């Protein structure tokens, strides 16, 4: 994956039985050079770095002063925590996708902060806000929070994001801007068709001539007691539709259960998938029941059968 690039590296031979400061929420993860980097919900926007990808240290955050352009969208916000951002390398950019919102309402809105590296020693390391990408208000049906991005086969990129409301959101990026086109059309690619609708946090991968979105399902931010699935539908398209193994739309509550945790390990969610090689592994956070529900930073190999479908070793 160009834009997610970790080349050399085989992450299933890796022992990832993580250290160091590992509290996370909505995490994803980069790596430039010999530093991996992890990008997580919280005040201006957490960051963790380090040398191995297991030993992890927490290392300041993006924005120490909030824009003020956050105000024209989201007015009634008033604390300093950004959610989950996303991150994704081109043409020599990092390009930081990140929400700006109030828990429970969708009046909400993805920014775009952008650095020319993730090295706080090299000269050239600013992290410029470059504005709002798309939002949403009270009277619309989607929620501007959760952005992914990814390019599709024909090196186009596009925007996913979406939690409740009418569910999963997909926008096409234009290359120049990294933003959708003023007249670009929104998708909705899927929901549980139920209310509420418990989906949120999409991400998409390409393998093997297929598109994977995967998703979270049901309730995070509950400590021991959040119930977050991480889900998985696929299609030859990106944009859709995605179903699950069964034949099942993603759009009619469709999408095969990946991990739904145990009495250890609560409410596994908000995922992230990155490839080096042949190996893969799966990024996601989960409420420690051993430790007050305390959400965790986890990664884990991930595996894909002979009919193309991942799955988490034992
Ligand atoms: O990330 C979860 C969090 O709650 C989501 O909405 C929860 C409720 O469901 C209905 O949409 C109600 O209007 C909400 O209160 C939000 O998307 C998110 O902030
Ligand atoms: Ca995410």
């Amino acid at each position: 994956v160009h834009f997610h690039p970790f080349g050399n590296v085989n992450f299933y031979e890796m022992d990832w039985s993580l250290k160091g400061d590992l509290w996370a929420h909505d995490p994803v993860i980069a790596k430039e050079g010999s530093r991996w980097y992890v990008f997580h919900t919280g005040s201006g926007i957490q960051i963790k770095t380090s040398e191995d990808g297991v030993h992890w240290e927490n290392m300041g955050w993006v924005f120490p002063s909030l824009p003020d352009w956050y105000k024209q969208y989201v007015p009634e916000k008033d604390e300093d925590h950004l959610w989950a951002p996303d991150i994704c390398f081109y043409n020599g950019i990092y390009y930081l996708y990140y929400s700006v919102s109030t828990f429970g309402k969708n009046t909400s809105v993805i920014g775009l902060a952008t650095n020319q590296t993730l090295d706080p020693r090299d000269p050239d390391y600013e992290w410029k806000d470059m504005g709002p990408v798309i939002h949403s208000t009270a009277s619309d049906n989607y929620n501007a929070i959760a952005p992914n991005v990814v390019f599709d086969q024909e090196g186009q990129p596009w925007l996913s994001f979406g939690s409740f409301w009418s569910g999963i959101q997909l926008i096409q990026l234009d290359t120049e801007t990294m933003k959708p086109a003023a007249q670009a059309e929104l998708l909705t690619i899927a929901s549980r068709g139920e209310e509420p609708n418990a989906i949120e946090a999409p991400f998409i991968v390409c393998r093997n001539g297929y598109y994977y979105l995967f998703v979270s399902f049901d309730f995070c931010c509950r400590g021991i007691e959040s119930t977050y699935k991480i889900a998985v539908g696929r299609s030859k398209d990106i944009t859709g539709p995605y179903v699950d193994k069964n034949g099942v739309s993603m759009m009619q509550g469709g999408g095969t259960i990946l991990d739904e945790g145990n009495d250890r390990w609560i409410g596994p969610g908000h995922c992230a998938v990155y490839f080096s090689g042949v190996s893969a592994i799966l990024v996601n956070h989960a409420y420690d029941a051993l430790k007050n529900g305390e959400p965790t930073l986890q990664i884990r190999p991930l595996y894909w059968d002979d009919e193309g479908w991942p799955y988490l070793s034992v």
